[PDB]
């Protein structure tokens, strides 16, 4: 319970997700109090947010002119860029990019809205 | 309010010395998420410490060769985008240069640390 753990986010069994493929650590069954994802954005996505998760995205590396989306609002990625997204706040990110996804708390797939067209 | 979202460049906030090495911090105490993110470069030899209120999980995202983590006097290598889970009272330090993503639930508080 009070123990250290040890992944290699990049052996992790990789899983599509609507945005790309996802690398997930430390679930809910770990014990920490926040989910890690390493998590490949390589396709366009949905616009879509969460009630009880807030997620914070830090950007690893991106394509030149890719984006993410706070509710309707664009901003360019840069390297090392910090995103921090409370509940609520619809987002998706454009264009394609590799960013470190720390969900608090831990993540949890129910927890995913749209707003209909 | 912490209903709306923030954005912060990590490799632009002021980078803080640490007794590890350099530190620049975001979504301390007062930004009102869960968790603090802390963009660290290890570029010397720190006192084994450990935490009595902060979970803290690391992602490594460069180290030199032969670098290692050491938790409750066990040593392990560095690799990139080794995680690593550190909970409270677990004693533990990197030794060797690196390059991490240190995650602090709750929000950092620097007066926790301790040997
Ligand atoms: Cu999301
Ligand atoms: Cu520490």
């Amino acid at each position: 319970a009070a123990m250290p753990q040890m992944i290699s986010l990049s052996e992790i069994e990789a899983v599509a997700c609507p945005c790309g493929w996802a690398q997930r650590a430390f679930g809910h069954d770990a014990g920490t109090s926040v989910s890690v994802h390493y998590t490949q954005i390589t396709k366009a996505a949905r616009t879509h947010y969460h009630r009880e998760h807030q997620e914070i995205y830090v950007v690893l590396d991106h394509a030149a002119h890719a984006t993410i989306e706070l509710n309707g609002q664009s901003y360019p990625l840069t390297k090392l860029l910090a995103i921090s997204i409370p509940p609520l706040v619809r987002h998706r990110i454009v264009g394609e990019a590799t960013i470190i996804n720390i969900v608090s708390p831990p993540f949890d797939p129910a927890d995913e809205w749209f707003d209909s067209s």
